[PDB]
């Protein structure tokens, strides 16, 4: 099947580094430079063999046609009110970017407010963050180009959608919050740096600061309100309390769910915002997470995990701040994770829980924390919500593996609350009744029971004849909950496949203890859990090794790449998207320094010893047995992925091709596709999304020789 030859790639055999006595050769270190002629030539040569392989067979075209037809359905976000107007995002179906609409009332005619599609020919300029002024009359929005994390903040007067001159540059990983006097907005920016800042550079991002922009002025006049010169990795995000009196600064260092919480009583400022604010360091450590919900005078309600791995609600009174004085408003649940909490209609709280990887929604009283109402939902996820303190209604969006979703609305002014369906779209061509979603719990190596969702056609025989697509992430306290994917359903319907999602450790499915169970010294638990998910699917008859594909992105790309090295005999195909492959150098680039909380950092001998055992780049090895080769592998990345710099995938594919690809027994392809004008994934235009899934499924189809079922 390999009618092509792997590109010749220079090996710098002098690139040797000592890691606590352990010598490590990095012959493809030169691929770390995205701008060199050598790296550019490498990328071109790789794409030259991958593209024809993916497009050779009719399958890619069949899949693309079907995806284009099925993904073409009206897509709405739930409504949200700002000032006296309602807003919502909407995509007629195949627009590259969804469009923001505005209407003066729910029954009123809607009009285009912000259409990102007209900002580029190919839909590569996307909205990335936004914030309306408290009165809803002004609007700030971030724009990212080519998928980069870099943002340019622009402004508009809402009435008439008038463009304002204000433009803020050097913005990345920024919060946006307007002071309630309507004078300006807080945001974050990084200092000037040598080289490019367009998403193609690998430069580490340090010294992020907090600024205040006065509307109607030049960015050069912005006020520096907080900075951490002796702590280059700290990032301070600002938000205003609901009453507009306090600026709450959440300081983060790394990716753990913990933050310092400082506050500034704006009324106490000597003469408005003129410099470094008079910060009161309420919580001055990284021992716990404190997420602002609302306040009533000096009594602040926070969602926290302080000595509560499943999260809970506490009230901290700024006038009697000692921990011994905090009140527990809504105690922690024994197993269910309190995901998020919102305050609406002054004294109501909307609590969203995660029960065995499915969302539940409840209304509670702010004063006592008592449960008032349960908003009924089918098995799935809450992916959208609106309703701030001054609002008197809520909107919430539900989705699942089989349904595109339902948007509900509830008028909270009514004495007898009655939630109603507000918007529900049906996708023609896919009959949800033909499929089934089951949740099972399988034992991992150490006996821990891991949840896994399996989606398949009703009535299939568990004879191991079906191709399967097993997905996982496993890290950063992220819970992988039910979501609607047309691309995956096409695999089920048109490729006769079985979909599976394993809720492995490292995630947040069972709180912080679940997260800790898949990080640092225990990172191997993630890989074991995932390998055991595969073993379960095989032993139970859903699939067989030769018919099994595993997929993951970012931390999930690391997951599947490691599994390929560790158990090549278990998988037929592996698709790793924008994955972290060099675990010894990840911290050196862009925002990679933040991931050390989940992975550790190679500067430590103890951490190095963990990392070296699973780092994909450092564990490529020909299988011992003569009848075992590596699975077919496809790595997907893009040239503007400044979240996980592409060098990770470049170095990994070079290594796979050299160590494994050259072996005579290796007949399964080991390929990479590097896209242009794209990044980590957020904001990717519809056209690119369609091309990507078409590539993924064509690779699977060709490698496993699966017949398309029309």
């Amino acid at each position: 099947m390999l009618s092509f030859q792997y590109p010749d790639v220079y090996r710098d055999e002098t690139a040797i580094q000592d890691y606590h006595g352990h010598k490590v050769c990095d012959p493809y270190a030169w691929l770390e430079d995205p701008d060199s002629e050598q790296t550019k030539a490498f990328v071109e040569a790789q794409n030259k063999i991958t593209v024809p392989f993916l497009e050779q067979c009719p399958i890619r075209g069949l899949y693309k046609e079907r995806m284009t037809e099925l993904y073409d359905y009206p897509k709405y976000s739930c409504h949200f009110k700002k000032g006296k107007r309602y807003f919502y995002f909407y995509n007629t179906g195949l627009q590259n970017q969804r469009v923001l609409y505005v209407q003066d009332s729910l029954e009123g005619e809607a009009r285009v407010f912000l259409d990102p599609n007209i900002l580029s020919d190919d839909g590569t300029v996307a909205l990335r963050g936004y914030a309306f002024s408290e009165d809803g009359e002004y609007f700030a929005y971030g724009l990212s180009a080519s998928g980069s994390d870099w943002v340019t903040i622009k402004f508009m007067k809402v009435d008439g959608a008038k463009e304002l001159p204000d433009v803020l540059e050097r913005v990345k990983f920024s919060c946006m919050a307007w002071t309630h006097d309507g004078k300006g907005m807080f945001y974050n920016a990084y200092p000037q740096q040598d080289g490019k800042s367009d998403g193609t550079e690998t430069s580490t991002n340090l010294h992020q600061k907090l600024y205040y922009h006065v509307l109607g002025t030049d960015q050069s006049e912005d006020i520096l309100c907080a900075e951490f010169p002796d702590e280059p990795k700290w990032m301070g995000g600002a938000e205003l309390s609901d009453d507009g009196r306090y600026v709450l600064l959440s300081i983060r260092e790394g990716c753990d769910p913990v933050n310092r919480l400082w506050y500034c009583d704006l009324q106490q400022e000597s003469n408005g915002i003129t410099g470094i604010l008079k910060w009161v360091k309420l919580i001055d450590n990284f021992e716990g997470e404190y997420d602002y919900v609302t306040n009533e005078g000096t009594v602040f309600t926070f969602k926290t995990n302080r000595h509560s791995p499943n999260y809970r609600l506490i009230n901290i009174d700024f006038t009697d701040p000692e921990e011994s004085k905090w009140k527990v408003l809504v105690p922690e649940h024994e197993k269910d994770v309190l995901e998020w909490v919102a305050c609406v209609r002054s004294n109501f709280l909307v609590l969203c829980y995660l029960h065995d990887v499915k969302n539940t929604l409840q209304l509670h009283d702010l004063a006592t924390g008592a449960l008032l109402k349960i908003f009924p939902l089918e098995v799935g996820s809450v992916v959208g919500y609106s309703g701030q303190k001054k609002d008197t209604e809520i909107f919430y969006q539900f989705t699942s593996f089989l349904s595109p979703g339902i948007i509900y609305h509830c008028d909270l002014t009514k004495e007898e609350l009655e939630p109603r369906v507000f918007r529900e779209v049906t996708v023609k061509g896919i009959d949800a009744s033909d499929y089934q979603t089951v949740q099972i719990f399988y034992p991992s190596k150490d006996g821990t029971k891991i949840p896994m969702f399996i989606v398949h056609k009703k009535g299939i025989k568990l004879d191991g004849s079906h191709p399967a697509f097993l997905y996982g992430y496993g890290g950063f306290n992220i819970s992988i909950t039910p979501n609607y994917s047309v691309s995956r359903l096409i695999f089920v319907r048109h490729m006769g496949g079985v979909l599976a999602v394993a809720n492995i450790r490292g995630g947040g499915e069972y709180g912080e203890t679940w997260h800790k169970g898949g990080i640092l010294a225990n990172k191997q638990n993630c890989f074991d859990d995932f390998q055991c998910a595969a073993e379960y699917l095989i032993k139970e008859g859903y699939t067989s090794p030769k018919r099994l594909t595993i997929n993951g992105g970012s931390n999930g790309g690391l997951l599947v790449a490691t599994c390929a090295n560790q158990r090549p005999d278990l998988f037929g195909c592996v698709i790793a998207q924008v994955g972290v492959m060099d675990m010894l150098k990840f911290h050196k680039y862009t925002i990679g320094h933040a991931w050390t909380t989940d992975y550790g950092c190679s500067d430590s001998k103890q951490h190095f010893e963990w990392l070296i055992k699973y780092s994909p780049l450092h564990n490529v090895k020909l299988p011992e047995a003569d009848d075992i080769q590596y699975p077919s592998m496809l790595l997907l990345t893009a040239d503007h992925d400044d979240r996980v710099v592409p060098l990770h995938s470049l170095k990994f594919i070079a290594t796979l091709q050299y160590i494994v690809g050259r072996s005579r027994k290796q007949n399964n392809p080991l390929l990479i596709h590097v896209d242009t004008k794209a990044g980590h994934g957020a904001g990717k235009p519809t056209a690119k999304v369609i091309e990507e899934v078409s590539d993924m499924f064509a690779f699977i189809a060709r490698c496993l020789n699966i017949d398309w079922i029309p």
